[PDB]
């Protein structure tokens, strides 16, 4: 799976590695998918809008082949979010959090497809 | 919504802001979308291609719970557009958008899913 | 198409640019899609994380209005992986590659929609 966090909230490497840590850990647990196949990113982007303001705000795009479901999408945004919060000191109320479900055939890894 | 711009153009963040700014107006306009609901951003890629070169170029994606449409995405198409070319002085030439659609179940706000049950 | 590299690999400009144009190379041929169509980008993100470590990783995500199929993206996963690995320096167990189908109807180019 991939967890791609775009935030305009600064801070320090290890903290934000941190952070990414937590959510894979998150992502491991509740989609039973191995810590091998699991990318997380921290994108800066200073310029980023919510609610027509440029306060501080989070959105996450969650990639996974599978696991995509009511049950797993509702634990994982409670659980990314308090971390988002914790971490980040982001409101709730400015964390969006897209869940996108993808076939194995579209992925490669070491140069070769899935399938 | 989440409207993502990615550009090799660069503009003082002042302008980037007022530029996003009129693109959530759009997208609310067309989409009905509260601008509450709208995230947006300005991401600046200074090796950003299109056709071979690093000439001025905009990729937009858009994403929506909904309105995802052909009457919808030509009207966005063309606001935003010359939102970019008047704000950014991209030629439309260099303007690409993606439109995404997205169900509620697969989004969240506040730790919680959109929709009904 | 559109191709975006997301790695915690640094390398100058030039380099980049280099690297993005035998994407472009081979995407155009193995997609039958001339230059003219070809979008790509190349994103460091410092703090980018596969499998559990900030070692050097590289995400692809190529975006086609059709095209998307084994074939394509088995021969297109091959020549982006080698790519990577000769230019970047990357290990090919550290490239990750998604492919996106889009319809025509949600594509627009010079204000108009595709295509």
């Amino acid at each position: 799976p991939c967890c791609e966090l775009i935030t305009n909230i600064s801070i320090p490497d290890d903290k934000a590695q941190n952070a990414l840590s937590e959510i894979e850990d998150a992502i491991s647990n509740v989609l039973g998918k191995p810590v091998a196949y699991i990318m997380s990113n921290y994108d800066y982007q200073k310029n980023l809008r919510f609610s027509g303001s440029n306060e501080g705000y989070c959105f996450v795009r969650l990639t996974s082949i599978g696991g995509i479901n009511r049950s797993n999408n509702s634990s994982l945004a409670d659980k990314i979010t308090k971390i988002l919060s914790n971490h980040l000191g982001v409101k709730p109320r400015r964390v969006y959090i897209e869940f996108r479900d993808c076939s194995a055939q579209n992925f490669a890894f070491s140069g070769s497809l899935f399938g």
